[PDB]
């Protein structure tokens, strides 16, 4: 578990899918650092034009990569998990418009470390924030969270994430999620705690396609020593 994490691990991550109708393909590839929280990726929309905001897609795209301070050691289910890794399902409700329902395995492929989702996304207003690209290409700092879902031996996790709109609003995006081990094997079952995010969206001026850059910290938190 917590020993395939102390070095750089490579992430590859695919996403298929669908909002209201307008079907889509992501890939991105990058790697991850969990002694520091830190995850570094780019992603390809390998279908042509991408019909959501990036943002909208970063909570989707492995947690695991969070680094946990040492007396929290015991409480970090995503490594515990490894390497046959977890499914990690959410509803994610766009406040005012719609839903994403995602279903993804995070697991190791190899040495590789590799995220695979497919999403669903309903219920949208065209002409608002999400279909009507109207969120600004940034993503803000959050609690993500994380309680015991002892009986399916997994995890629960509730956040509300912020996008800023061109307008100033934020359109919030609420986030339910489960996480269950694939493999029969112990996992750590955590006390309440949550994870500390940051991210910062960039392009790359040589990259013609649609695209996103990103880079991440995630620590562990709210567990006293």
């Amino acid at each position: 578990g917590e020993e395939l994490f102390t070095g750089v691990v490579p992430i590859l991550v695919e996403l298929d899918g669908d909002v209201n109708g307008h079907k889509f393909s992501v890939r991105g590839e990058g790697e991850g650092d969990a002694t520091n929280g830190k995850l570094t990726l780019k992603f390809i929309c390998t279908t042509g034009k991408l019909p959501v905001p990036w943002p909208t897609l970063v909570t989707t795209l492995v947690q695991c990569f969070s680094r946990y301070p040492d007396h929290m050691k015991r409480h970090d289910f995503f490594k515990s998990a490894m390497p046959e890794g977890y499914v990690q399902e959410r509803t994610i409700s766009f406040k005012d418009d719609g839903t994403y329902k995602t279903r993804a395995e995070v697991k190791f492929e190899g040495d590789t470390l590799v995220n695979r989702i497919e999403l669903k996304g309903i219920d949208f207003k065209e002409d608002g924030n999400i279909l009507g690209h109207k969120l600004e290409y940034n993503f803000n700092s959050h609690n993500v969270x994380i309680t015991a879902d002892k009986q399916k031996n997994g995890i629960k996790a509730n956040f509300k994430i912020r996008h800023n709109v061109e307008d100033g609003s934020v359109q919030l995006a609420d986030h339910y999620q489960q996480n269950t081990p694939i493999g029969d094997g112990p996992v750590l079952l955590p006390d309440n705690h949550y994870l500390s995010t940051q991210s910062v969206l960039s392009k790359d001026p040589n990259e013609k396609r649609d695209h996103m850059v990103l880079l991440e910290f995630v620590t562990a938190a709210g567990i006293t020593h």
